[PDB]
């Protein structure tokens, strides 16, 4: 038993992680097959950072504009393209400890383990989720970009994120692996600021079934509530409207545990309501929202069949 | 910037976890060399655990008793001993992937990454705290035994965990990769019971630190305190007495910051006394801490020379 913020294992994409440079930028690139994937500002200089012509900069260079280094070992750039803001570099070498992989795109709510990367080197390793805002509260420096984020499914390695900026309010913004931004965000150091947050409600209470099968029970109530009901409660603490696709997906948990859905969501509206009087949930006093339902099964009970 | 429960990439020590079966026991072993580090309790079984005999068992069995496969491929053990509660079995191949490395023996308070491991497979990552009570709060379930704890220090894998049992608290114990129990714990299923656990206070004003490196400086006031006054407001809220190594320890971040420690105390006697008004440090609305010092430096700026 137990309940922690765990992350992916790291090692397969440990792997692919290699640097790149291009002039008086350096960062982390993305070694799978024979190509490298990394943020196309790598063709920037800082002094030109502000409002970029990628196009123009894109032409400007040569396969010998690029050093790639996995570790020690250069490896020959053989061709180079853009597609939206990441580039692709040919390389002259397929990488042999590639793994098994996918390019998703991710949901807003959904989660996903961020190997962050320096000097395209592996420097530590933790969870975060998509907000609603298409933002992510990570932890990243000046030499991160091009650190990516992933989930794993069996062997299989499903990209989701890569990193480009930093806004602000301190706040992470990148791509899928194809380069498109989540959220309408650039890749320019301009004024853009993110939509205001909101808490992912199907997540708050998926970490409420995770206490209740790790014996946290003392939030259970002998109430319940219709759905409109409780988002007239949970809208006025900036929880985003449940939605019926919420409850559906909450179903499994329900089952395992014996608490209806919307039972939990009774015991959700009197701790909004009422708050947690000094006590603490799996160690928390705020509702956690960076566990999905499939996060919880996986952790209670899908490891021991890895 | 941004500031995350962060644990070390796993890879290096994914390549050196195995399965370890000795007869109706199955776990993970550590292989290092030409040596299989796990639990002795591998060679139970369920019905003689209670308070079984490890040196008539370890006898009765031969090499031929143990089958430990990394992945699919069998390894022949060609010796066995016993070194406190841990099984060493050596086999004929030395890991290839064996990492640079140490055993080490950690005091509480500080930190670690865990390797949680099933059927000798990694299934996750999470960072934890040895705790005053020598326990840790894990996420640990069936199978699980073998998992270990680690720091990395530039190549090196310093090993200072390996687990072997839940307390009924839900609290987890273990020993160090020379077999000998973190707390006074043995490995049979008897009723133990954990000393009351108690709050890691260096740990929590470096974590102050780092929520003032990060521009979170709200909780800052114009006071200061003798060690002592502190002491007096702290073990009133079960917080460990601040030593004055623990000061000295502090010392770095203060100077990172200009905050003087004993001027972080006075901040920290207030966030005890007056709370935090539904205001929250680093998005925490309690007082965390699983972050030593080091930790602090290491994600804030050491991570960048990676
Ligand atoms: C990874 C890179 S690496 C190489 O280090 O590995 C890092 C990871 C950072 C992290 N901590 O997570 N990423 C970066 O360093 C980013 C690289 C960028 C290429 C994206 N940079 C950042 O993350 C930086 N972040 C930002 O800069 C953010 C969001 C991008 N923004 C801000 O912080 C706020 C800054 O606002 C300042 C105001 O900026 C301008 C306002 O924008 C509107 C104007 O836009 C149109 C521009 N117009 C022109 O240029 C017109 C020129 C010609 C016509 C002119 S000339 C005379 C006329 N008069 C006029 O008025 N106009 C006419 C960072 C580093 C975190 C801060
Ligand atoms: C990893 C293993 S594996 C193989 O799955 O990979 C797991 C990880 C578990 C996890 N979730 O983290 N680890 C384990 O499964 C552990 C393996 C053990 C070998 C350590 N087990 C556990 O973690 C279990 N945990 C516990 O069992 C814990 C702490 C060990 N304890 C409890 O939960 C509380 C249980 O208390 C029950 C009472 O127990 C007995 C009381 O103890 C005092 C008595 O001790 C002396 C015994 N005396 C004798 O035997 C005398 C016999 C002869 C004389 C008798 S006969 C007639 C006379 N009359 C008398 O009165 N006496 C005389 C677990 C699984 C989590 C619960
Ligand atoms: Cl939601
Ligand atoms: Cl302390
Ligand atoms: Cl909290
Ligand atoms: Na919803
Ligand atoms: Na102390």
């Amino acid at each position: 038993s137990g309940f922690r913020k765990m992350a992916f294992p790291s090692g397969k994409v440990e792997g692919c992680m290699v640097q790149v440079t291009c002039g008086t930028t350096t960062l982390n690139g993305l070694w799978l097959d024979d190509v490298v994937y990394c943020p196309r500002h790598v063709i920037c200089t800082s002094e030109d950072m502000l409002n970029p012509n990628y196009e123009d900069l894109l032409i400007r260079k040569s396969n010998h504009n690029f050093l790639v280094q996995a570790g020690n070992v250069q490896l020959r750039v053989i061709g180079h393209s853009m597609q939206n803001c990441v580039l692709k570099l040919k390389v002259d070498t397929a990488n042999p400890k590639t793994p098994k992989y996918k390019f998703v795109r991710i949901q807003p709510g959904q989660t996903f383990s961020v190997l962050a990367c320096y000097n395209g080197s592996p420097s530590g390793v933790y969870q975060c989720a998509m907000r609603p805002n298409f933002t992510i509260k990570g932890s990243f420096l000046n030499g991160s970009c091009g650190s990516v984020g992933f989930n794993i499914d069996y062997d299989c390695v499903s990209f989701c994120y890569m990193h480009h900026m930093e806004l602000p309010t301190g706040v992470h913004a990148g791509t899928d692996l194809e380069g498109n931004f989540y959220g309408p965000f650039v890749d320019r150091q301009t004024a853009q600021a993110a939509g205001t947050d909101t808490t992912i409600t199907v997540n708050v209470l998926a970490w409420l079934y995770a206490a209740v099968i790790n014996g946290d029970r003392w939030f259970l109530n002998r109430f319940t509530t219709t759905l409109n009901d409780f988002n007239l409660v949970a809208m006025k603490y900036n929880y985003e409207p449940l939605t019926q696709d919420h409850v559906d997906i909450l179903g499994p948990l329900s089952a395992q545990t014996g608490i209806a859905v919307l039972d939990m969501c009774a015991s959700l509206k009197e701790l909004l309501q009422n708050g947690m009087n000094g006590r603490t949930i799996l160690g928390s006093a705020l509702l956690e929202d960076e566990f999905t339902p499939f996060d919880v099964v996986r952790q209670c009970s899908g490891v021991t069949f890895q």
